[PDB]
């Protein structure tokens, strides 16, 4: 059972839990966002091959978007997003309202989903983020994340 | 030359910078504050013999605090606090202004320094903040992370 | 795109290179032998679920052998073995002729080859065997390892 | 407590054991022999700074010799050895006869001690040697070895 340094899990403890796991490396990113991030499901890179994980997508119709990493030479260097409650979907607890990644290529793909809450943000120095985990009702309550040399 | 995921570097770009290393875990912080960070300096557990890692003091008359971990059964489990610039230190960039440490065992170190400014929260699910990087100047300007398993 | 420490490559440097690459653990070990190793495949565990890796197998008829590990409570602690030249199969080069798997349960899957020729052994104290690399022609050409904790 | 992939334990049970632990690297190995090792002290780097670790010295009239890497440029690739008991020094159990260290820039510190006995080998495709583990009593019992990225 090999472990990997996992951080954070920023967000609230509603909707239902879900770890992807550990991979090599990530490849693509695909998530739903409006008012708050609802879908998110990844492709990651499992030695050299693309392995697509789990899908946890929403039914709320929100607007999808891929994010598409120029992999190998490409990767996450920083995740940073607003947490809060939100009040249309009638639910007491945080939600990620907003998520927002920087790539080491200087390609930053523009806050998702409404930037009003508590902020959160990881910016990497030295190492990967090799895996995702976090927690999925309706929309993404938290999200954490795996890291690796 | 081994290396360590390095994390963060929460604050701004001002004062001089520093990188205290690896060790095998921390057993002290000490570090003066009143309306934000000012001297930060650790006691590292090299091995198993205290090791006192470089002084980065500043010379503020501000108020000092030793936090001893009971180590090696209780350890930092969360890394939080406030950045954002000071307005009596004239000088136009951001300066960690609160800090608080929360151990495995409950234990939380109250949060020293003004908490105004923008967020930072680091929660460690699984993994050991295994050493401490940062800006120093006249107070202190970033704080950063080293972690492992 | 994230590393694992990688160890040894005992053998020669006859037949193709081949790098099955880093999993979560090992499951089963699939080996065919005779007077050296020829087919050497292995099921890892990719994140609880198994993922069969690519089958290096060998044309020559050998006896085959599968090793079932307890996983996740059994794993390999020792991977010890022999490497020598070949005659039957005309090749100047080195082969990995015998090859002998000690698990932390006691569970020791007897040599399996000749064992004959230069000794090299793997005990492994902390850390897990967590993918294979290596050559292969028609046997074994030489046999590597990735580990993590 | 941070921990680190420990790997081998070549030699036998005699004599007392001893950890030295895990450094940032390895600048200069100090080792006395004849016709087997006797004294083994190392010179670690930690973060830059060289750190002397413990002296493990034996009181065996042996030739000494300094084996000085050049750090950071220069590491060890690869660790080789042979292991056996010894008459002259009745005990009855193993012990590590000759030891040879190979580095990086091709320079391979030639056979210490007499070349007889069970080998052992490892070679380090990727990683790095970051601290030694070992047992002595009159001579060196036992070799082990600590690895990390
Ligand atoms: C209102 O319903 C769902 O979504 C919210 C937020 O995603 C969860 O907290 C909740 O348990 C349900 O899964
Ligand atoms: C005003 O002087 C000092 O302290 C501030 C904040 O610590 C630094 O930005 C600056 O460069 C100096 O080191
Ligand atoms: C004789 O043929 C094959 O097998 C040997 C040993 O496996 C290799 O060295 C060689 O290149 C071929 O692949
Ligand atoms: C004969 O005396 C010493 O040295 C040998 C080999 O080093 C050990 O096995 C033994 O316990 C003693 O420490």
């Amino acid at each position: 059972a090999s472990q990997t340094i996992t951080v954070g899990s920023w967000g609230g403890p509603g909707g239902n839990g879900w770890d992807e796991g550990s991979y090599t490396g990530i490849r693509q990113i695909e998530l739903s966002y409006k008012e708050a991030i609802g879908s998110f499901s990844v492709i990651y890179d499992l030695n050299g091959d693309p392995f697509s994980g789990p899908k946890h997508t929403s039914k709320l119709p929100y607007k999808n978007v891929k994010i598409e990493l120029k992999f190998p030479d490409e990767f996450l260097e920083s995740v940073s997003g607003y947490t809060g409650p939100f009040s249309a979907l009638a639910t007491p607890t945080p939600v990620v309202r907003s998520l927002t990644f920087k790539t080491n290529k200087g390609r930053t793909f523009g806050p998702y989903g409404d930037e009003e809450g508590t902020y959160f943000n990881l910016p990497i120095e030295n190492g990967l983020i090799v895996g995702f985990k976090g927690r999925t009702g309706d929309l993404l309550d938290a999200i954490g994340i795996h890291m690796s040399l």
